[PDB]
């Protein structure tokens, strides 16, 4: 999909990472004693998504949300972010500003 213009992917790319990591440490409470008072203090703990396991102690809402974020980030890596996989067609910019972690258009999201 040649579509560089419209819907600024960079904004969505970073907010997807922000969303997945806060939800990651939320369900990684078992393996992460560190939650911090507010800020991370330092720059960044680059050890994220390094656990290639299912684990039932992870919240299913978080796992599913992170799967949707992972699919969205994978579309960015593929260069076809802003494409409903369930249509093979373009996504609304309003869809992605509200929820960038949907591989489905609002038509499909309401049809789920
Ligand atoms: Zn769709």
């Amino acid at each position: 999909l040649a579509g560089g213009k419209s819907m600024n992917v960079e904004s969505y790319e970073k907010i997807l990472r922000d969303r997945q990591r806060e939800l990651y440490r939320r369900l990684h409470k078992i393996e992460a004693d560190f939650e911090e008072p507010r800020n991370p203090d330092d720059e960044d703990r680059a050890s994220e998504r390094s656990n290639d396991e299912v684990l039932d102690e992870l919240g299913q809402v978080g796992q599913d949300e992170l799967r949707a974020i992972d699919a969205a980030l994978a579309r960015i890596a593929s260069g076809t972010f802003g494409t409903c996989v369930k249509c093979g067609k373009r996504i609304s910019e309003d869809r992605l500003k509200a929820v960038p972690y949907t591989p489905f258009c609002q038509e499909c999201a309401a049809a789920l």
